[PDB]
């Protein structure tokens, strides 16, 4: 695994974010995890793929162009913002809208969300 | 599993973060994954439980009162601020300085760090 990556456990429902990478094969509930690679779900772009806005001292990320749906059976669980060394998550809840705040000083950032139906996705600014 | 907690899988290196928990057990190479729990670790507190200074706009965390090494073979991996329903993260490598700065609007915050040797630690303001 690669740091950052992101694993479930399609059986029990365990989401993982690598913080250290190494070389063992992650399994859970007797099956390798899943790889939940970005922007690889069939799903629609237009709800999904995370919009970043530059605000002073930091960027404002939506998800997604058209806002993504915050139910209790379907929502943006997180949305993170990405550098080139640090990883901030903001989690989310039904009933909020699908959008966070990063204050932070970086020119280049991904921003990345996941959808707890139709997986992981990101975009860079 | 439960949502932040610190995983490791002995002798093959990897190490995750809980982004949605569930009850399935983490294996790697042939074991259950091992709790990284805070503060178990007999280690000196001086160098390994962090220090959280409020700053303008944020907070300032350095590991720890006295200055922990940040060599090759011996360092501070990376240093996370959690707070409400947050979770931030600043990796760090040998040769920097084992401090770390977010800056976010939260007055009940819980600072973490990881040593590759001496594990997980925690402190709260
Ligand atoms: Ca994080
Ligand atoms: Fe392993
Ligand atoms: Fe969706
Ligand atoms: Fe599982
Ligand atoms: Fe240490």
């Amino acid at each position: 695994p690669e740091r950052l990556q992101v694993y479930k456990c399609e059986v029990c429902g365990n989401i993982v974010e690598v913080l250290n990478g190494g070389i063992g094969e992650l399994v859970c509930c007797n099956q390798d995890m899943k790889l939940m690679s970005e922007n690889t779900v069939d799903a629609a772009k237009a709800k999904h793929v995370p919009v970043i806005e530059k605000i002073d001292g930091g960027y404002k990320v939506k998800v997604g162009a058209v806002a993504h749906p915050m139910e209790e059976k379907h929502y943006i669980q997180w949305i993170e913002l990405l550098a080139d060394d640090k990883c901030y998550t903001q989690f989310l809840k039904p009933g909020q809208a699908p959008e966070a705040v990063f204050l932070i000083e970086a020119a280049k950032v991904v921003a990345r969300e996941y959808c707890n139906i139709h997986g992981h996705w990101k975009a860079e600014n």
